[PDB]
């Protein structure tokens, strides 16, 4: 893993607060925009990500936020990745929701469904995709932020599928029944992910509480048709609700799918 020397970051802004703690906006060598999470003691199980921490920064995309190294000769540990100016889509969608054109939410699909493709193809799960884990740059692509990190929390309202920050929104009826990840349990939270850029940052399932949630799509029930998605688009973001994991598409196939419908319009 790249060991970088915190002697080379200058703290500039902060970022806000997240799972592991406080974000901050700097430099790298005075040039270089990076995002810095400071790890909070005891957040993350920190001998096991050091353990693990290269498989992440090996994965190079241009649509995945990179992980370029870590601090980890002091605590807090420091992650630092690449820096965003837009942050996060979900508060992009919310901010920007009467500027988009319909063609730049399916290119926004387009963009995450390249990355998520690109971790099908290293077989490395994100396990926590949804608007609020992608971010957005000065140029308004969007780029997939913070994949495999779920792993490494410390909080057992996040880690139960009843604690009140677990994902339940996001996940298949095989994780909250079994805790059963793979590429296919991401292909089901893209589905919600592209319910969430079709309505301009909803939230899923609004009212119903997460365990009504959980209850109501065992029995079935799925997310409508947002206004803005086409009937080809829903039909894309549904096929990732097969009850059936096998039954869902990979990633490979729905960038496909995702491109035939840019191609005919
Ligand atoms: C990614 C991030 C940033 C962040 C923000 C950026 N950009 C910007 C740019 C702006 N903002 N954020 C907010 C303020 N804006 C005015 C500009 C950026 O480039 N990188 N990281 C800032 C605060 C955060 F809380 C987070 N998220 C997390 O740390 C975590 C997410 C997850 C998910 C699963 C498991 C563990 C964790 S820890």
């Amino acid at each position: 893993s790249w060991e970088i020397d915190p002697k080379d970051l200058t703290f500039l802004k902060e970022l806000g607060t997240g799972q592991f703690g406080v974000v901050k906006y700097g430099k790298w060598r005075g040039q270089y925009d990076v995002a810095i999470k400071m790890i909070k003691e005891g957040s993350m199980s920190e001998d096991e990500f050091i353990e693990e921490a290269k498989v992440m920064m090996n994965l190079s995309h241009e649509k995945l936020v990179q992980l370029y190294g870590v601090c980890t000769k002091q605590r807090p540990i420091f992650i630092i990745t690449e820096y965003m100016a837009n942050g996060c889509l979900l508060n992009y969608l919310r901010e920007m929701r009467h500027r988009f054109q319909t063609q730049q939410l399916l290119e926004m699909c387009k963009d995450v469904c390249e990355a998520m493709e690109y971790l099908e193809s290293k077989q490395f799960l994100h396990r926590d995709l949804a608007a609020r884990n992608c971010l957005v740059n000065d140029q308004g692509v969007v780029k997939v932020s913070d994949f495999g990190l779920s792993r490494y929390v410390l909080d057992d309202e996040y880690t139960s599928s009843v604690g009140s920050k677990f994902p339940v929104r996001w996940s298949p009826p095989e994780v909250l029944m079994y805790s059963k990840f793979s590429s296919k349990s991401d292909i089901w939270a893209f589905g919600v992910l592209m319910w969430e850029i079709y309505s301009l940052g909803k939230m899923p399932y609004e009212r119903f509480t997460n365990s009504e949630t959980a209850e109501h799509i065992a029995q079935g029930l799925r997310l409508y048709r947002p206004h803005l998605a086409s009937e080809k688009v829903y039909t894309i973001m549904y096929s990732c609700w097969h009850e059936k994991a096998d039954e869902r598409p990979t990633f490979k196939i729905l960038l496909s799918n995702i491109l035939d419908v840019m191609d005919e319009n």
